[PDB]
């Protein structure tokens, strides 16, 4: 899957970032964050299967990538608690979203690739 | 001078001017308490957010309102904002600069932590 | 293919960067750049098939991504002439290299993912 | 002040200090003629590369010796260097800053072009 994919790379080692926890939240009508989906990156640094076309409705989503546990498992003390990405999804109908992240101990960058299925 | 934010625009090749920035500190109940805020200057910098006495160790979030910035320029943005969350640890003397580089569908952020 | 792949994304549109020309050079024994391989990114922003295991020997390689023609075709006046990446390849035996690039009109970033086949 | 380079280190969270920077201009035969060079300061900045009279329109390459920088820190690097190639165009008054953010297997660069 499918409509929402996350890909994570490590800029120190030149590798996929493997076994990174990713948590997705959706803003509820009362303005709180409701848990939506979560998972871990594979050996290729990718996380497929978060959601389905049925479940992934319009809304404001937050994707939190647990960069802190990643670095700590490699024995490194990182700066950021996580890398987040917050965006409005599916406003003009369903789209496929890939959230890509590139990690360093004191920096991260993220991009979105949005395609019309 | 303990906390400074600096923002650049990767589309126009310029400082990101008049961008709203809010800083929050994580409270004991895990909620975010507003801590400081301002708007970037003509140089894309925001100085004077806090003081040495106020800025204690803890977990902080710097939220940069990128969506309003892109909309004021007529450019279509992806993200609601950019949120930068980090732990401040006392080691010896430190100044923190949070630097960010903005594009419509991407952003990057780095921390520059120096000893005055 | 295979040992050398290039992937290009557009940070303005949130899309793959399609039909981007990529030229690869290898440093010759006289210290000049010898043409090595070239191609164009596909609809997915990827360029496979540049080289083969046989041809891709040790050496210092330059990958030049024609970012200027990309932007000009979209009607935009960009800053950089190209995005390059220069690196020593295969020094401790064959590796697979992915050179990924993220483009904006006044900025680019690049990362390398190196895996042991 | 027409050309400045500023370099940051994404691993250590610091300015990239004592990094060698060479600038070349593209010659009529398509070769690169050395034009200016220096080493970044304690702030990671390199000022005084050129003068307004010298810096004419044309195609320039800023080569940042990232490999020597990482090796002096004991960190294993991927790239030989970082080469940043751009066209300078006269529009009205302009100052150029080439900013770069370094990691061992990645770098990014942006241009900040302002009107003094
Ligand atoms: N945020 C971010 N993600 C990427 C990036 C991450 C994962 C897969 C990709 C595939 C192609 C191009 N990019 C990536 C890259 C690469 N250079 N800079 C970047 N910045
Ligand atoms: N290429 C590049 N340069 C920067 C960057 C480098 C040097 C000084 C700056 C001052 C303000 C904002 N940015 C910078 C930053 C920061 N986050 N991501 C980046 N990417
Ligand atoms: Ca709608
Ligand atoms: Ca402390
Ligand atoms: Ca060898
Ligand atoms: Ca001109």
């Amino acid at each position: 899957k499918c409509p929402l994919m996350v890909k994570v790379l490590d800029a120190v080692r030149g590798s996929p970032a493997i076994n990174v926890a990713v948590h997705v939240f959706r803003k509820a009508a009362d303005d709180t964050w409701e848990p939506f989906a979560s998972g871990k990156t594979s050996e290729s640094g990718e996380l497929h299967g978060l959601t389905t076309e049925e479940e992934f409705v319009e809304g404001i989503y937050k994707v939190e990538i647990d960069t802190k546990s990643y670095w700590k498992a490699l024995g490194i003390s990182p700066f950021h608690e996580h890398a987040e990405v917050v965006f409005t999804a599916n406003d003009s109908g369903p789209r496929r979203y890939t959230i890509a992240a590139l990690l360093s101990p004191y920096s991260y960058s993220t991009t979105a690739v949005v395609t019309n299925p």
